[PDB]
């Protein structure tokens, strides 16, 4: 089987072994914050606000970094930084858990706060490196490797999204089984070793994939970074794909996902391990269905029409969701219907994100694949930070109707901007 040694599968394996470690470490840090500190939302909110702004700035700066340096060296350095940061965070977490009872009492609260700050800073560096790697792989190496064959590019993006989704719903399950079967102290260390092994194998894998395809080779102190930062954003406006980016960012700011806040809505109305597993499995299955639907629609239509159709479907079932909210024992109809609306919204959302990311891949000048995508991630996290602020503005279980109304309104605005883009770049239906 020459497929195993082929470049496409090498890149698939590289991204799979990267995202598995990423998701496992995210789950580990979230569980650490939940377990060590009884209060989390306040802190997890601090984590969100220190990740989002740092990404907002250093992501444009990284987009400057990606296109400037060597193609392979930048990716290797990104992998090194991400895995080393995760290693340091794991070591600090192991030292904290081992001395859980030795600093809550004997040491001053400043020591615990300093440990939390060190974890926050190192995890922020890790996530910044993860964003750098995501850019340099997905938005540049996929385009180069897939080449002019647009269908191959679409299939590669769909496959990467499918493995991302399956890993996103499997990694928490495996880590929870590990922690329950073993111990939080022992299981946490397993992540450090797994990330080190993945570091070595991923370094080898990237070195290999670079050799398989030669096309990849062809290509006071704060004044300069802001020269690029000012240049990077204004470059985004000049590009014809700006409205698509804005629409994707507005969709990115969306409460009606299945993250911690919808998990808390579940705590309030209905919540169980079986229910969580069933809902997340349905979400993953429907995301896979959305990816395959995106591929099918791209086979039938082009790209902009596919994005328009996916947005219409997502907005339709979010209209169904807001109908469910509108309609007043336990209202089992309302919560289950809201979840079904979220599931179909995930279908449409994955389709739309694939469309927009492919358009950003195929409609950007060669030398600015780094800055433009870095700014697009910066904007995504800008509106994600606004989402976090809206969450902490009304962190009340019965203050969720307004939040969901705002989320659906922002989805509508994003799809309106995408329709404006379709009209701008296409004069026919
Ligand atoms: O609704 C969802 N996502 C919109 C969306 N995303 C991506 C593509 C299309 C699309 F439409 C949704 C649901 O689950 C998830 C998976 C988690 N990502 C959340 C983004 C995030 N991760 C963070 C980590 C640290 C700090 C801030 C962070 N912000 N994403």
């Amino acid at each position: 089987a020459d497929y195993l040694t082929s470049a496409k599968f090498l890149l698939y394996l590289g991204h799979s072994l990267s995202t598995w470690g990423d998701r496992m470490w995210h789950f580990a840090v979230s569980v650490f914050l939940v377990e060590l500190y009884g209060n989390s939302l306040l802190l997890t909110a601090v984590y969100g606000l220190v990740v989002a702004g740092s990404v907002l700035v250093l992501g444009a700066i990284i987009g400057d970094w990606v296109d400037k340096n060597a193609r392979l060296k930048v990716a290797q350095t990104s992998l090194v930084v991400q895995n080393v940061s995760v290693i340091l965070c794991g070591i600090i977490l192991m030292m904290v858990f081992l001395h859980k009872h030795e600093l809550l009492t004997m040491y001053h609260g400043w020591v615990l706060t300093s440990c939390y700050i060190l974890i926050i800073t190192i995890a922020n560096i890790a996530n910044l490196a993860s964003t750098a790697t995501a850019i340099t792989i997905q938005r540049d190496w996929i385009v180069v490797v897939a080449g002019e064959d647009r269908s191959k590019l679409a299939n590669m993006n769909a496959t990467i999204r499918r493995i991302d989704q399956l890993t996103n719903i499997l990694a928490p399950m495996a880590v929870g089984q590990i922690m329950t079967f073993g111990s939080p102290v022992i299981g946490c260390g397993f992540i450090s070793g797994w990330n080190l092994v993945s570091m070595c194998v991923e370094y080898v894998l990237l070195w290999k994939v670079y050799q398989k395809t030669p096309a990849l080779a062809v290509k006071s102190q704060m004044a300069e970074p802001f020269r690029t930062f000012r240049d990077g954003w204004v470059s985004y406006y000049n590009q014809p794909v700006f409205l698509a980016g804005m629409g994707l960012a507005f969709l990115y700011m969306t409460v009606l996902g299945f993250d911690c806040i919808t998990t808390g809505y579940a705590y309030t109305q209905g919540l169980s391990g079986s229910i969580l597993s069933i809902l997340m499995g349905a979400s993953a299955i429907t995301g896979i269905m959305g990816t395959v639907a995106f591929t099918w629609l791209r086979r039938k239509c082009g790209l902009v029409r596919t994005g328009l159709i996916s947005g219409l479907a997502q907005l339709s079932c979010l209209i169904l969701c807001v109908i469910s909210v509108f309609m007043p024992s336990v209202p089992i109809i309302s919560v289950s219907l809201l979840f079904a609306g979220v599931i179909a919204a995930r279908i449409g959302l994955w389709s739309f994100d694939l469309t927009v990311t492919q358009l950003l891949q195929e409609n950007v000048i060669e030398s600015e694949r780094g800055i433009i995508n870095g700014v697009q991630n910066s904007m995504n996290y800008l509106l994600d930070l606004l989402h976090f602020i809206m969450v902490i503005l009304a962190p009340n279980p019965e203050a969720f109707g307004l939040l969901v109304l705002i989320s659906v309104s922002f989805v509508a605005m994003g799809h309106i901007m995408y329709f404006r883009f379709a009209q701008n770049t296409l004069g026919n239906k």
